[PDB]
């Protein structure tokens, strides 16, 4: 083409680009890394697949209310914790590509990235725009021989939540 | 003689530490290490001197049902795991000349070793052969003069419990 300005990175020797979380936090039980917490919207969307492994006991016990007709935890907690965490949703922008790997479509209802890309211990990882701003919680999938299908509780400004295939498994 | 005229080729690593294969996780009661456990038998044996076992946090929980008379504990995890553990025993094969320190000495009818037993915890290491297999747990010992002489219980088909050299020192 004809460029007639510069200001494309060009002038960079930067250590780090890194955009995939590291304001995750494991949770335990029997010393095993059941699941990935963070602490994303105004109430916390994220006990749900994660809320049967606990978090941390002084934690598990202070938030939990829940609406077990979808199997989801909510209930706010205070705002210097969520600052060294993620951030609030209050949307959904299709920013997101980033969750694991390098393409979650949303389009049908579900998510879905390439066959076999889709393991265990996936579960718990959250779908992030850059912006680091959860859309939805990954709780299990399916391979589907084509697609690997996701399982999903969201909360969004239309919402409906546990917006899941019908032949998901919970890993 | 059949097949490489040498045990094995060029490798900067050796599969084996010298000859012993370390495979011994710690088990705890009141904080403090007072021997290890790594399941030997049919149901299990280690405890002579302890109480519970660790060898991982899953399976401690499950295995526990207990015969509190010489302290027997009765269970059996998957065979995945199992084998690499120790071996059963009902029999008594001959290489043992390892249960810690590799240069254990067969005299006087008796495994004795250098002092060196004198930290805690020497109170339930196994005595596993030239490749493995526990016949006995190290209950104790008695210091000859700077050596120290062992005390055992045994599931091997010689039987005898509590085999004294001259008493037996739980450290």
């Amino acid at each position: 083409p004809t460029q007639k300005k510069k200001s494309k990175p060009g002038k960079r020797m930067r250590n780090c680009m890194k955009i995939e979380n590291d304001c995750i936090f494991p949770v335990m039980l029997d010393g095993k890394v059941n699941g990935y917490a963070c602490l994303v919207g105004d109430k916390v969307m994220k006990p749900a697949h994660v809320k049967g492994t606990i978090d941390n006991p002084e934690l598990a016990k202070l938030t939990f209310k829940k609406s077990s007709k979808y199997d989801l935890e909510c209930a706010q907690v205070p705002v210097c914790m969520k600052s060294d965490a993620s951030k609030f949703t209050h949307e959904k922008p299709e920013g997101h590509y980033n969750w694991h790997h390098g393409a979650v479509q949303f389009s049908n209802g579900r998510f879905t990235i390439p066959t076999g890309s889709g393991k265990p211990g996936d579960s718990g990882r959250p779908i992030f725009d850059n912006t680091g701003k959860v859309v939805a919680i990954v709780l299990g999938g399916a391979n589907e021989g084509a697609r690997t299908a996701l399982s999903v509780v969201t909360w969004n400004k239309d919402m409906v939540t546990r917006i899941t295939p019908e032949e998901s498994v919970e890993w």
